[PDB]
């Protein structure tokens, strides 16, 4: 439901044809701040929910301001999006749940003659890629000087990609009023490194919000599993496949050198791994390590010995034989896991007479184990 909010109930019955009920976290965060024309920025997670945060709120905000929408008129929204297949999904989801505005998106490979009759019969919401939009502005035919509202969506890729200079060039047209008049600036992405906000900073208000779910996000799971220590094997092949499978990467880390030894050798993951230990001397240690990060095989096995002063690649899951005595590795290790912004797997296995010691990591680390 959407008691919070001012959605009406036209558009929520559009938003339940798209399955959408209540709001997500970024939506509910930002409501507020993007409707009551604050500027934004706005971080969280791929597939957390950014697109409706800016596009609700918007839409809400032109049914009531656009009451006497004349053909000609030029876009209240410009949203930019660095490639054309992020453009069309935005624009799709505006024309979703709005049937009372004009939405028109303008990218690249595209013939220019349709993009033409949108400007001239009018706009309310344009879409598009950077360099299409700039070629609008050049040959005379979009008018960006009456926008209420811009949006740099992926701003953090847009940049990345090179567009800074086109989007100075296209928000230099809509931004010749002092602030007051200046159009209401979101940004949306899942990182925002300094050289890009240092880029967009010159069309934000010295009075913009911030939202940031990233540093509260949990991006790193916990778990203990109770499991006799004859098991530990079959039961690492197991999570192995759940949570690293194809392409992962996992490194387990145990007391013993024999236990580091038969663990890489057990049938459930040999074929897969290589192991790590004091014995090994350190021309054979560098050489496994550059095969675990190349992908010549996906399970390292260590003991805590071999891992002191060891520099952890990224990876996918983290195996603990028992609960550790140095938290300090531990809390370490954990860090390094979950690649290209997937959740990290941290899991212990305890036996019955090591629950307490669990116990003991929790605190001294700081977090709760989920217990399996
Ligand atoms: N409140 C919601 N309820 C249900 N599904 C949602 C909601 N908000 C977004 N979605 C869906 O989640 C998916 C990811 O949304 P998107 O806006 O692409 O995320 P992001 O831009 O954060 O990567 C889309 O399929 C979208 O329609
Ligand atoms: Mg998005």
């Amino acid at each position: 439901s959407f008691s919070n909010f001012p959605i009406s109930e036209e558009t929520i019955k559009l938003l339940k044809g798209r399955g959408v009920t209540f709001l997500f976290p970024i939506q509910a965060k930002t409501f507020h701040h993007v409707y009551s024309g604050k500027d934004l920025i706005a971080q969280a997670r791929t597939g957390t929910g950014k697109t409706f945060s800016f596009a609700i709120p918007l839409i809400e905000k032109l049914h009531g301001e656009l009451q006497d929408r004349k053909r000609g008129r030029a876009p209240q929204v410009l949203v930019l999006a660095p490639t054309r297949e992020l453009a069309n999904q935005v624009s799709k989801d505006f024309s979703d749940i709005t049937k009372k505005l004009s939405v028109a998106c303008f990218y690249g490979g595209t013939p220019y003659g349709g993009q033409f009759e949108r400007m001239r019969n009018g706009i309310d919401i344009l879409v598009g890629t950077p360099g299409r939009i700039k070629d609008h502005i050049q040959n005379g035919k979009l008018d960006l000087t009456k926008l209420k509202h811009v949006v740099l969506d992926e701003v953090d890729q847009m940049l990345d990609m090179g567009f800074a200079d086109q989007v100075e060039e296209i928000l230099s047209v809509a931004y010749k009023k002092d602030s007051e008049d200046n159009p209401q600036t979101l940004l949306f992405s899942a990182t925002c490194p300094h050289w890009v906000f240092n880029v967009a900073k010159k069309y934000m208000k010295s009075t913009y919000e911030q939202v940031d779910l990233i540093k509260t996000a949990i991006t790193v799971e916990h778990l203990a599993i109770k499991c006799h220590w004859t098991q530990r094997a079959a039961v690492i092949g197991d999570v192995i496949r759940v949570y690293s499978g194809h392409q992962g990467r996992t490194i387990i880390f145990c007391e013993t050198k024999k236990e580091a030894q038969e663990l890489s050798q057990n049938s459930a993951i040999k074929q897969d791994a290589q192991s790590l230990h004091g014995d090994i001397p350190q021309k054979q240690r560098e050489i496994t390590l550059k095969g675990f990060r190349n992908g010549s095989f996906g399970v390292l096995v260590a003991t805590n010995v071999a891992a002191r002063g060891l520099d952890i690649p990224e990876v996918d899951l983290v195996i603990q034989s028992s609960p550790p005595k140095d938290v300090e590795s531990y809390i370490h290790r954990s860090g390094r896991t979950g690649r290209a912004g997937r959740t990290g797997v941290c899991i212990c296995f305890y036996q019955h007479k090591e629950e307490y010691q669990l116990v003991q990591v929790e605190q001294k680390a700081g977090i709760k184990f989920k217990r399996i």
